[PDB]
């Protein structure tokens, strides 16, 4: 029948005291989130980066995607080059066109259960642009830098600097990496995947529509895989799990029957969203929004 929404992840509010350090803070709510294998954390209200990004200059060429691609198991779609306005009106204008009302009127929980009925859906053919992997170098990361290419205001100096501009996070790994972008629209998503050497991964959205996330502790993570495996079409079976999880997309309600747990949440603007490690995630976003992530090492 319809979906069936997963229970909510965790959620925390830090105050001040334990808003100073993430590595320490991320660390004691560990016991905890690592069941989950995905977390969500609001920052003290007073905390409020700017957009350092630079908007005249941003251009970019989405990916296209087809929701029911592995259902109907190359000229369909024709790829445009968009600017950050130009991409807000053409997602704004597709999804009040697609539910007939503001978008900002749509509940999350409709258009949730509606992509998971496009997903699985033969009758319906819905193709979507998803702003993908989009590295912070060109346009500069979305929050305040240092390096000393633009602005930096002196009430900015403080984001720049603090431990949870997703630029200082450490990324090297102890042995003898720059945040990525991405502009979302309804129903752009990612399939479910772990980051490679099973690292952590931090996300922040600056702004827009909220961004939907699924995610399953790590203890599951091979049962996850045995059921995945199971149920992908056979040509894509013996493929390497760093090519098939590009391809791999599975309603939670599947796995949640199999007895694989899996938790969700709604990351709205300004909230960070953390992946423990092997812990697989997916999602989709809900309308225009702005996003950065990074992996890092603890
Ligand atoms: C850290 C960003 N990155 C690139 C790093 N790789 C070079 C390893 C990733 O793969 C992260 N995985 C993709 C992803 C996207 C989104 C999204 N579109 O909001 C949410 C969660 N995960
Ligand atoms: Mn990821």
């Amino acid at each position: 029948a319809e979906f069936v929404p997963p229970p909510e992840c965790p959620v925390f509010e830090p105050s001040w005291e334990e808003f100073t350090d993430p590595l320490s803070f991320i660390g004691r709510i560990r016991p905890l989130a690592e069941k989950t294998g995905i977390c969500k954390i609001r920052p003290p209200k007073d905390w409020q980066p700017p957009f350092a990004c630079e908007v005249k200059s941003f251009r970019f060429t989405p990916r296209v995607q087809r929701l029911n691609e592995l259902e109907a198991m190359g000229f369909e779609q024709a790829v445009r080059e968009y600017t950050l306005q130009s991409f807000g009106e053409m997602a704004d204008n597709f999804k009040s066109d697609y539910f007939n009302m503001p978008v900002h009127m749509v509940p999350t929980e409709l258009v949730e259960k509606e992509f998971w009925r496009l997903v699985s859906s033969i009758e319906e053919d819905v193709i979507v642009e998803y702003g993908a992997d989009i590295s912070s170098k060109d346009f500069g990361s979305g929050f305040p830098v240092k390096d000393g290419r633009r602005k930096i205001l002196p009430e900015e100096e403080e984001y720049a600097l603090s431990g949870w501009n997703l630029n200082n996070m450490p990324v090297l790994e102890q042995s003898v990496k720059v945040p990525w972008l991405y502009v979302g629209m309804c129903f752009s998503s990612f399939c479910w995947h772990i980051e490679d050497h099973w690292s952590y991964s931090i996300n922040y959205l600056h702004w827009g529509e909220p961004k939907t996330w699924y995610g399953v502790p790590s203890h599951a993570a091979e049962q996850l895989e045995e059921v995945m495996r199971e149920l992908a079409p056979e040509l894509f079976e013996s493929q390497p799990d760093l090519l098939h999880q590009l391809v791999t997309i599975m309603n939670p309600n599947v796995l949640m029957e199999h007895g694989v747990p899996v938790y969700r949440t709604n990351q709205c603007a300004g909230e960070f969203v953390v992946t423990f490690p092997r812990a697989y995630h997916s999602g989709f976003n809900q309308g225009y929004n702005f996003a950065e992530a990074v992996n890092f090492c603890t």
